């Protein structure tokens, strides 16, 4: 029995990793080149992988995981008897798998064009007008005109998804796809702990949104804004209102503490997409942790290549699955944000290292929002206008309580302003998932979590037809969302005692763990367990403690939610959007 057990798994990791990797390489040459041949290929290793998935996934379930003494061959058994997509018969698998691909290939390619003009694809060019506008209707154009081509284009394959998904959650034991999806957290009360956290942090995003609803006010205009109800979606400086901080110049609570234009700098200095991965993979070996391979700077595509080629640019991280082979993808931008997201992904890249010697079934994060924890981390001590400064990127802007404030505002702009739509994202899948918002209901049940925990409102009202999730990524591509709320709470808790590990006395927000060994190696620990242990042990071994806890944000701004609060108050704001009825009128 147990004899048995051992074998199989060690079958399991054998075969699991040439079949991984070969679908790996197929996902890879369609997604850097996105053709009619290179799908075909991608859709036919799929059916290859589910041959192997239910190969090895029936036999996992003829063991009794109960009768099983080892606690690390139980885990990865019961891992395995879940078959995903592959519990489907063969016509709904072939049809699920064209559904999937169609979604993302739609969204992928679609543009926005002028009548007789150029055609805008959403990176970078859509993106560069929604960051940098300052027009109500070009703004406007980009918002409504990303939404009718890719939103749009996307509800004919939705509901019939939504059905495929679900049925595979159920043949695998789950009552619905999101029930599934919340079992990565392998946590029973994932759903009101999330919710605790969601509330901690209402008052630091209220006062925010009452804020930056002023300034956007003072900018485009009474007519436009209304101080006590939601604001416009189209003006925050991103095509999803989901972080803010490409609006800092409209808002800087302090304009006689200027920062250096970060943009012209990167260019004016030469810096290339190649750099900016370079600096973040420095950064990492600072702490004591792994440089990416030789074969990392050969196969990676670090920015939108100019052959001809249609690829998938959003960016991302990739594990080959043979403990050698790591890639990053991104259509890269020269500039700070974009600087912040090679981090994020070099991040991914020091799990996939740190846990390669695992078996595959326990390569991922302790838990989903781990894996996007960790570049985040690093790259909170990045943005400190110290580091900045150091990069050549700032100036000096220390011993100045006016640039302090400043910075926090920036930070917050991106990392507060993100938690209610990070929420929201999956509070409106699992709905979807779990049948209670219907295809009759979509878009008028999105836009009810846009206001109710956003507080945003569309600048034109929508009709029938419009489909606004789709024009979000993660929705037609269904890569599941809470992750990133989970993640934008624990990176603080990580930062905290990362610092604290570093020696680091004062504000929270002026630590810098560049070089500090003894943080590398509390999170070198952590990676390296993968998912062979729950959860709160990977977080004990960071912070000392086994919980989630908004404590460590709320403590990097509490001078931001002082100022704030303060600020607010001076000028009468009501927090909140008490006339949540309100939409503009023109
Ligand atoms: C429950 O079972 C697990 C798993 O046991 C392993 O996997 C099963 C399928 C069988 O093949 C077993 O024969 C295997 O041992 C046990 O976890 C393992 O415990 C041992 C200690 O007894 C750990 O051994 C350590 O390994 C370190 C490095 O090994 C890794 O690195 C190499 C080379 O890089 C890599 O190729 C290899 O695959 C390993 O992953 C070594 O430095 C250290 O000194 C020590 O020898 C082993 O790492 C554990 N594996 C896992 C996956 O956790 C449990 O101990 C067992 N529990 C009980 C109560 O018996
Ligand atoms: C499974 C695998 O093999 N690869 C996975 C990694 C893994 O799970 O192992 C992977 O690469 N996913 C791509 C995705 C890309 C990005 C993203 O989509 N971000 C969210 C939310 C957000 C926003 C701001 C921010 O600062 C941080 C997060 C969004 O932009 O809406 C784009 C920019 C940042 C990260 C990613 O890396 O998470
Ligand atoms: C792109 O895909 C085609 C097949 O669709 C292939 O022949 C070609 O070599 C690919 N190009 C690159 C750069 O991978
Ligand atoms: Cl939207
Ligand atoms: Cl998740
Ligand atoms: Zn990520």
């Amino acid at each position: 029995d147990e004899a048995e057990a051992s074998k199989f798994v060690e079958e399991y990791d054998r075969t699991s990793q040439v079949v991984w990797n070969e679908y790996a390489g197929a996902n890879w040459n369609y997604n850097t080149n996105i053709t009619t041949e290179t799908s075909k290929i991608l859709l036919q290793k799929n059916m290859q992988i589910a041959q192997h998935t239910l190969k090895y996934g029936t036999q996992a379930r003829k063991f009794d995981v109960n009768q099983l003494q080892n606690t690390t061959i139980k885990r990865i058994i019961k891992k395995v008897q879940d078959l995903e997509r592959a519990a489907l018969p063969a016509q709904e698998l072939e049809e699920y798998n064209k559904i999937l691909l169609d979604m993302e290939t739609t969204y992928s390619v679609a543009t926005v064009c002028h009548p007789q003009g150029s055609c805008l694809q959403l990176e970078p060019d859509l993106t560069n007008v929604m960051a940098t506008s300052r027009k109500y209707e070009d703004l406007l154009w980009a918002w409504e005109g990303w939404r009718d081509k890719a939103g749009r284009a996307i509800l004919q394959f939705y509901p019939k998804y939504v059905e495929l998904i679900n049925q595979a959650a159920r043949l695998n034991g789950y009552v619905d796809a999101g029930d599934s999806w919340r079992s990565m957290y392998e946590t029973p009360s994932l759903e009101q702990d999330l919710e605790r956290l969601f509330q901690e942090l209402q008052p630091l995003y209220l006062n925010l949104h009452a804020y930056v609803r002023r300034a956007l006010h003072r900018h485009y205009g009474a007519q436009h804004i209304n101080l006590e109800g939601p604001i416009p979606a189209h003006l925050l400086g991103n095509m999803w209102a989901q972080t803010w901080s490409n609006i800092y110049d409209l808002v800087v609570p302090f304009p006689s503490a200027p920062s250096m234009d970060t943009t012209e700098a990167m260019l004016k200095q030469g810096w290339t997409p190649r750099r900016m991965f370079k600096e973040a993979d420095d950064f990492f070996t600072s702490l004591g942790l792994l440089p990416v391979p030789p074969e990392f700077w050969q196969k990676s595509m670090l920015e939108k290549p100019t052959d001809g080629r249609e690829v998938v640019c959003h960016a991302s991280a990739w594990d080959f699955y043979n403990g050698k082979d790591f890639r990053i993808k991104q259509c890269t931008t020269v500039n700070l944000e974009d600087l912040v997201v090679a981090h994020h992904e070099m991040g991914h890249i020091q799990y996939f290292m740190q846990y390669k010697d695992l078996p595959v079934a326990l390569r991922e994060g302790a838990n989903p929002g781990f894996h996007e924890a960790i570049g985040d981390v690093l790259a909170l001590s990045v943005s400190t206008p110290k580091h900045l400064h150091s990069l050549n990127l700032l100036s000096s802007e220390g011993g100045s309580d006016e640039h302090d404030i400043n910075f926090l505002m920036k930070m917050a702009l991106d990392k507060i302003a993100f938690i209610p739509f990070s929420y929201l994202v999956d509070q409106w899948r699992w709905r979807v998932f779990d049948g209670s918002i219907t295809k009759e209901n979509y878009n008028q049940e999105w836009w009810s979590l846009r206001l109710k925990y956003q507080g945003l409102c569309p600048p034109v009202p929508r009709t029938q037809g419009d489909f606004d999730p789709g024009a979000k990524f993660h929705i037609p591509s269904s890569v599941p969302y809470i992750r990133y709320f989970v993640s934008f709470i624990i990176q603080f808790q990580f930062h905290e005692a990362l610092c604290q590990a570093a020696g680091h006395t004062g504000p929270l927000h002026k630590c810098d763990i560049y070089q500090s060994k003894e943080a590398g190696q509390r999170l070198a620990t952590a990676m390296k367990l993968g998912f062979s242990r729950p959860w709160p042990e990977a977080m004990q071994l960071i912070t000392g403690q086994p919980q989630m806890s908004a404590s460590a944000m709320l403590s990097y701004f509490k001078p931001l939610l002082d100022w704030l609060r303060t600020e607010n108050e001076l000028h009468g704001e009501k927090l909140g959007w008490p006339q949540y009825n309100w939409t503009p009128n023109s």
